[PDB]
């Protein structure tokens, strides 16, 4: 395809309060986040209060870079995304701040999906056994393993499509695991297509994450 | 045993004969992975007596780890799977026994208050594992790659170990298993594939409680460790 793709990067939760290997960590991902030239905008949603660290960080870029506030809830802040994204922008892909480590391919793969996909995700499959269990925790049943998913970040959309979600997702008093989960509370039609991830793409949060983190760019 | 559980003969199976001992040997804050396992499980007085399940090539060093228990304690040569290996632990328990935990050697955090609460929940069930409620959001998926759908989140549970049952049902399930062309995921899902209406308690596991197999495990280990 041809069309505008934006991207929204998360930075709006904890925020930048955190660096590895002598970078900070929204650094890292907006390196990678700036070398996928197939990514017409970047709009990072951002903490008020980490204005000028921001500020500072996209000096370090060229290239068509913004940010805008976030809000209250993880929801409430991907709003204030998808409402500043460029009139021309016909798909959104959405990624957390604090997932350092996303391969520029993870991108490229999630992007490429959106040629038969209006929806997509990146997922993993739990090395962890899961188990479905019930109000007085007993074991409701095992799921088939070969099935049982985590999804990480990034996601993308057809912008059009997931804004309207995101329209009535506001006027509900739903409440929903992420975005994709979206398609399922408003019975949709369109599927929602799976990319797998990859296990070094964690999230950095914790003290020890950090360290764990330090030591992955070691090696 | 336990005064509240029928005065009942406690057995506990660890399970350390999967690589066993080393990978180079699976240390984590200067001492063997299995050595802090063992210290802990060897504190819960409750439990009558401990089976190792080792690695033939790890015995002269299992013989040193053990030397420094006093308990009744002893090993067995495990197998080509962890079900076999946990059946030779289950071939090797006194004939008294009429309870029995399981536990993977490799996860050496799991507090000696999480065993408690395993063994007392088999007061009143037959079937008992510990499991954490999932942080990562879980989606059931297709063969094509597409979401089927998200299962409710307050429902979602990562299992750990131990877990602890009935002696007599569990055997008797483990020669069904061998018996069987089934694979399971671990041994309470056993209790599924043979039509069980015994439920499995889940009890609330630790989430430092983690598994140390990877060289990225040992490094996650000792930053808990540090912290
Ligand atoms: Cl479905
Ligand atoms: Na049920």
């Amino acid at each position: 395809d041809g069309k505008f793709i934006s991207a929204i990067i998360t930075a709006a939760g904890s925020g930048l309060r955190i660096e590895v290997g002598g970078r900070k960590v929204l650094e890292i991902t907006l390196d990678t986040v700036s070398r996928v030239k197939e990514i017409d905008e970047i709009i990072l949603v951002i903490r008020k209060d980490d204005e000028d660290i921001i500020k500072d960080i996209l000096e370090k870029y060229d290239g068509n870079i913004r940010y805008v506030y976030g809000s209250t809830t993880r929801e409430l802040s991907t709003f204030e995304g998808l409402k500043a994204l460029d009139p021309q922008s016909e798909l959104v892909l959405t990624h957390d701040g604090v997932r350092p480590f996303a391969s520029e391919e993870l991108f490229l793969k999630t992007i490429n999906a959106l040629r038969k996909n209006k929806a997509v995700i990146t997922a993993t499959k739990s090395k962890d056994t899961v188990k479905i269990i019930d109000d007085d925790m007993y074991v409701d049943f095992t799921p088939n393993r070969d099935y049982v998913y985590n999804i990480q970040t990034p996601q993308a959309f057809d912008k059009k499509l997931i804004y309207a979600m995101y329209e009535k997702y506001l006027a509900s008093e739903f409440k929903v695991t992420d975005d994709s989960q979206l398609f399922e509370f408003f019975d949709r039609d369109e599927k929602v297509k799976v990319v797998h991830g990859e296990y070094s793409n964690i999230k950095i949060t914790t003290q020890e994450d950090i360290i764990f983190a330090n030591a992955y760019l070691q090696r």
